[PDB]
């Protein structure tokens, strides 16, 4: 189920990060690689892992996309995607993006949870997530695809790392016995003004499952969730842009604020 050489594979992730590292929009890596597959865009995403952990990054842990029945149905996938996080992509709540390091960003408002226990799949589910979740923490991600392209590709999504660059985490932490995630929620704010509103059942119907199917996703390359984890468990809210000056406020249900300037 992989039609890149190993080879491509390669030069497919020096190229995608190197989009990322020089802040310069390229091609979908599809329209040159039609054949490639999930399996081909994880080894290329993989492989961007490993270039930024040769060369020092910590990876601090994962995101998901497509989170959306209804996008994973338009997009024809039957499963969300995931993503990492490299430790520079973390920016404390409050902080500043540099938009400038950043080629069209938009935000999504998501729940984050940090996990207690190993997880893993296949066969994963709600049940299984709930005794393994230590606590949640509201968390905005900045996303921006690498591509120049308009349309969403999700086979190409993937090797670009699923459009991951910065996280900001902040409100209050909570464990799950204080908060219900499916009714949490959430009211995006951009320069004073609500642009997105949203509760946490946008992910999946239950932000948990997105962790399940997350370690099913996982196993598919023999690999699983280890306790300790953090994951980012999907967008609740439409994506926003942002451009330099923006500030936001995403307000969480019990849970208070993630704020970010972008300059
Ligand atoms: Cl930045
Ligand atoms: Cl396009």
């Amino acid at each position: 189920n992989r039609t890149l050489t190993r080879e491509q594979v390669l030069a497919l992730a020096e190229h995608i990060e190197n989009a990322e590292l020089n802040v310069h929009d390229i091609g979908k890596v599809t329209n040159d690689f039609p054949e490639m597959t999930f399996a081909d865009a994880y080894d290329v995403q993989w492989e961007i892992r490993r270039r930024k952990e040769a060369r020092g990054n910590k990876i601090v842990g994962l995101k998901m996309g497509l989170t959306s029945w209804a996008k994973m149905a338009q997009m024809g996938v039957e499963t969300p995607i995931y993503g990492f996080l490299a430790d520079y992509f973390s920016v404390p709540d409050g902080g500043v993006v540099d938009c400038s390091k950043l080629i069209h960003p938009k935000i999504e408002a998501e729940i984050s949870v940090v996990t207690k226990a190993p997880l893993h799949g296949p066969g994963c589910h709600l049940g299984d997530v709930i005794a393994a979740i230590d606590y949640v923490i509201p968390t905005v991600e900045v996303i921006d695809s690498r591509y120049e392209n308009f349309k969403f590709d999700p086979i190409s999504v993937v090797a670009d790392n699923a459009s991951s660059t910065r996280f900001i985490t902040g409100g209050r932490m909570a464990s799950l016995e204080e908060v219900d995630l499916r009714t949490l929620g959430v009211v995006m704010e951009k320069n004073g003004e609500v642009v997105e509103l949203g509760a946490g059942a946008a992910v999946l119907g239950h932000p948990l499952s997105s962790v399940a199917m997350l370690a099913n996703l996982l196993a598919e390359r023999g690999e699983h969730i280890p306790a300790g984890t953090f994951i980012m468990t999907g967008g609740i809210t439409a994506a926003v842009p942002v451009a330099p000056g923006d500030n936001i406020t995403v307000r969480y249900q019990g849970l208070g604020s993630v704020s970010a300037r972008f300059i």
